[PDB]
């Protein structure tokens, strides 16, 4: 993979020190694991074991509770733990290898059922480069060429102009001609108690102007689907309650609601998906700027070269860049066709208050059974382990929230978030910030947003009684004008959360 240093230097700005580090801290990994201060003293079984005593009260009323909190209780463990580049090729080779898999077309009754849902909507016209930079976040990274803060390199970056010329990203950015490579980039998550249990994601960091041009078009797409509520998840955890319990509400009585998982849905998303997401593109869009964004710009987050090491770079076509503009767009869209043609394969229709976001799903109609719909999804080039997916008449899990018919808060089938998963991320973290250069507040900030997720659990007040006493501070307490200034503190809708309320009435 390597090239010339003359050749490196037109896919970065060199020299950049910055860039110089991060590399080197991928080629060493970060071994280890990030304790908070969250019950200092305690190891994090014990934490675990001593709410278990108080969670397990609600077995008998709440079993399938249960069962999801003792599911989510074997993940938690550190999130810190980054391997080595040596140890992640395979994750690697996982995006480029895995859209290869034998892949069928979709059928074409059902993609005119997911273009229906949207008849009427009005039309999508891509936003200008400049009203698209003023509304994205321009703290991230700025990627290729200057892997900058955005604000820094905006005047330097617009107006651009981005394609595939071969297995180039050609980057045309005021006056300048750069050569475009995502940069490998990486999450942990929680996959067990030992160090060795992180799950190793791969993020595909995104040049600026690439991720400009995507969401000319992907941006006034999420407003749009968001204003009608096509996808709730898009809305919120309210919008998708609501939805949940009108599956509910409207489901077959003899039928199952599925509740499927894909392994390594990004990597497969293959070009026989790809294709798909562009002709749905290309129904929602009007106009020639929108014809031009599907030749030029779409394609580019299936085959942007990889820059994974100092002077390294990959290239060829592979599965959705995780981190492109449209990463959750392009995905949800084909989802959404994938539900719908199973409900078609077997001679019915897709309920439609069923459910997906990226890989992430529930859904039922007349008859549907998980081996039907895996068998569905699967022929696509797509992977699923029938042992993950989920079935129930009553109940179901959905973006690792749990759901029950007869668990209904002011009428709707409200999302219950796992204790045992929250307390996890309470006392484990992804990345090391030294407080004496940070502060406090936002070790405290990140504990309310992790509580706020168990703001429907049945046993939430005595979870939050048992954190308060975790906690120095006291989850904001003990932090003199904190609650009362919490949207300020937040900057320097966390002003309407369950958790401030409660806290608050706890004065």
């Amino acid at each position: 993979g390597q090239v010339a240093p003359n050749v490196w230097s037109k896919y970065f700005n060199i020299p950049n020190p910055g860039l110089r580090a991060y590399f080197s801290n991928v080629v060493s990994g970060q071994p280890e694991v990030y304790r908070t201060p969250f019950y200092k003293g305690m190891s994090l079984e014990s934490i675990c074991d001593e709410w278990y005593k108080k969670l397990v009260s609600i077995d008998t009323q709440w079993p399938t509770l249960m069962e999801f909190e003792d599911d989510l209780r074997k993940k938690v463990g550190p999130m810190s733990v980054m391997l080595p580049l040596k140890e992640r090729m395979s994750d690697i080779d996982s995006y480029y290898d895995s859209i290869s898999k034998d892949q069928v077309p979709f059928d074409t009754k059902a993609i005119s059922a997911a273009k229906s849902e949207w008849k009427g909507v009005s039309r999508l016209r891509l936003r200008s480069e400049v009203n698209t930079v003023a509304v994205m976040k321009k703290s991230t990274n700025s990627g290729s060429p200057y892997f900058s803060k955005r604000k820094a390199v905006v005047s330097k970056t617009i107006p651009c102009d981005v394609y595939m010329d071969g297995r180039y990203c050609v980057m045309r950015q005021n006056g300048r001609e750069w050569s475009g490579a995502a940069v490998l980039g990486w999450r942990g998550q929680e996959g067990g108690p030992k160090p060795t249990d992180v799950k190793q994601r791969v993020v595909w960091m995104f040049p600026f102007a690439v991720n400009i041009r995507e969401l000319q078009v992907y941006q006034p797409l999420i407003l749009t689907f968001q204003r009608l509520g096509l996808v709730p998840a898009w809305v919120s955890m309210e919008a998708v309650d609501r939805r949940i319990t009108k599956m509910f509400d409207t489901k077959g009585p003899r039928d199952v609601v599925v509740c499927t998982d894909f392994s390594k849905f990004d990597q497969h998303f293959n070009p026989t998906c790809q294709s798909v997401a562009k002709e749905l593109l290309a129904d929602l869009l009007t106009g020639q700027e929108a014809v031009d964004w599907l030749e030029r710009v779409f394609p580019i987050k299936y085959a942007i070269p990889l820059a994974y090491n100092w002077g390294e770079i990959r290239y060829g076509i592979h599965g959705m860049g995780s981190g492109s503009g449209g990463t959750n767009a392009d995905e949800t869209l084909v989802h959404r066709v994938l539900q719908h043609e199973a409900a078609i394969s077997h001679h019915t229709t897709l309920n439609p208050n069923s459910q997906c976001l990226g890989d992430d799903g529930v859904l039922t109609y007349p008859g549907i059974s998980a081996e039907d719909v895996m068998q569905s999804y699967s022929r696509h080039g797509l992977d699923m382990n029938l042992e993950k997916q989920y079935v129930s008449k009553q109940d179901c899990t959905y973006l690792r929230r749990w759901h029950h018919t007869d668990y209904r808060v002011d009428g709707m089938c409200v999302g219950v978030y796992s204790t045992m998963r929250a307390l996890g991320r309470l006392a484990m973290q992804e990345r090391y910030y030294d407080p004496d250069v940070w502060g406090e507040k936002m070790v405290t900030l990140r504990y309310l947003s992790i509580i706020e997720n168990v703001k429907y659990h049945p046993l939430k007040e005595e979870f939050l009684d048992f954190c308060i006493k975790g906690d120095k501070t006291r989850l904001g307490l003990g932090i003199p004008g904190f609650l009362d200034n919490i949207a300020g503190e937040a900057q320097k809708g966390i002003e309407n959360w369950w958790v401030v309320q409660a806290l608050k009435s706890r004065r």
